[PDB]
Parts: C-alpha cells; structure tokens; sequence
C-alpha cells in the first residue's frame, strides 16, 4: 500500500509469477542474475514519476553529487522557462517546483535541513509532498513536448490519434495517466539524466532495455545509467544492481 515500498529481493517477484508465463518467469530469473534488489511503487497510474523520485533522490542521497545537483536545477530553472514561454503562468506550476528542490536540497548532508534515508522514505510516502514531486516532473515533461511539438508530433499522433498538446493534457499532466516512452524521452531530456528500463513482458529470451538520456534521445546518432527501473503494464519498479 505506501507510494513507495521496501527493498525486496528479486526472489519474491519470482514468487509473485510463480504460476506466470514461463517466458516472464524466465526473465525474471535473468534480472535476478545481475540486480540484488527491487523496490516497488504503488500502482495508481504514476509509476514511472513516483519511482523516478525515490531513486533519484536516494542516489544523490547516498552519492553526496553537489555537482549532479548544481546541474539539475540549472536545467530546473530553464524548464521554468520553456513553460513560461508556453503560457503557463507561474502559480500553476511553483509549488511542485519548490517542493522537489526542497527535496534536493535536504538530501545533501552538512546543513540544518539535511535528512537521511529513512525521512526522504517517508516524505516519498506521504502524498502531500511525493504528489507534489510526481506533479513537477508531470508539468516539466509536457513543457518539454509541448517545446519540441513538431519533433514529437509524428510519434505522438502514430500513438494516439491527437495532437500533441491534447496528449499532453489528456495523458502527462493530469495525475493516475501512466508513462510510456514519450514521457520517458521527454523527461530525461528536460532534466539530462539517464534512465534504463527493462522491459519484463513478452518480446532466445533475454530481458529487452533500453538506456534513456540526452545522447541516447538525439536524432544526430556514453555513461551507463544509475536508474534502473523495471517495466510491466501498469507498473515501474526500481532495480538495483549488484
């Protein structure tokens, strides 16, 4: 039930398909040959932004990156500014932008704010700040489509069959719509930082992935990503390697 979970050992996603298609049970037993532990998200259609947060506030947590940080709130402040030149007037937006960077700053040591692993765990369960966060990373993705809207049209109506602003308030901002690659394109571009997905479904069986940053995204043709995060329908869950 909490928005975020527990570190559980990959053994009990095993378990949990036990009586699943042979081919998930099989690439269930891969991703539990190179990650030690899994960590789910409640699955209420924010999956993708709800894990998002979690692993990235504990890898600078448990880094102490200044400069990762320094990086991500400047290209913060210019998301601030790709919705502002849409029309976004900043009352819509300013209290999910204040209350990530809080988060960000409070996970750096060495200040009267600071916070460890277990108080980040619980502001990422409680809906009055981790909402908050997801709704940040909501409005940050659909200015960045909205931005590129002729670059991303053609993906976009292929998909759906609508415009680019109607997906992105139909499908990105509101809260419960779940993530596919558009947002997961446009997040990590809009903030520069990596994401790998695997992809447990049904395509020799291997679990398929696919490394999700600003090289990886451009259309002319790098570091390996420290998220890690676990795809089925309905569901993002954060991996950890081991």
């Amino acid at each position: 039930l909490p928005y975020v979970g527990d570190k559980e050992p990959l053994s009990t996603l095993a378990a949990e398909f036990q009586s699943g298609s042979p081919i998930l049970q099989e690439k269930i037993k891969l991703l539990g040959e190179q990650y030690d532990a899994l960590r789910r998200t409640r699955g209420d259609g924010n999956c993708f932004y709800r894990s998002f947060m979690f692993s990235y506030l504990e890898h600078i947590l448990e880094t102490q990156d200044k400069a990762e940080v320094e990086r991500i709130l400047k290209k913060i402040e210019q998301c601030k500014k790709t919705l502002a030149d849409l029309g976004y007037i900043e009352f819509t937006f300013e209290d999910f932008f204040s209350i990530f960077i809080d988060q960000l700053e409070s996970v750096l040591q060495g200040h009267e704010s600071s916070i460890g692993a277990e108080e980040l765990l619980e502001r990422t369960r409680d809906q009055m700040v981790s909402d908050y966060v997801v709704m940040f990373f909501r409005f940050v993705t659909s200015g960045e489509i909205q931005r590129r809207a002729e670059f991303f049209e053609p993906f976009i109506s292929g998909l759906t069959n609508s415009t680019v602003v109607q997906f992105c308030k139909a499908s990105v901002e509101p809260m419960g719509e779940e993530s596919d690659h558009v947002h997961i394109i446009a997040l990590s571009d809009a903030l520069g930082v990596p994401i790998r997905v695997m992809y447990l479904d049904r395509s020799n069986i291997s679990v398929n992935h696919h490394d999700f940053s600003p090289e990886a995204n451009s259309s002319d043709g790098a570091e390996k990503p420290y998220i890690t995060l676990l795809y089925r329908p309905g569901h993002y869950d954060i991996l950890y390697p081991k």
